[PDB]
């Protein structure tokens, strides 16, 4: 995982 699932959207 990145943010949430495997997605690098900035958190």
């Amino acid at each position: 995982v990145c943010c949430g699932y495997k997605l690098c959207h900035p958190c």
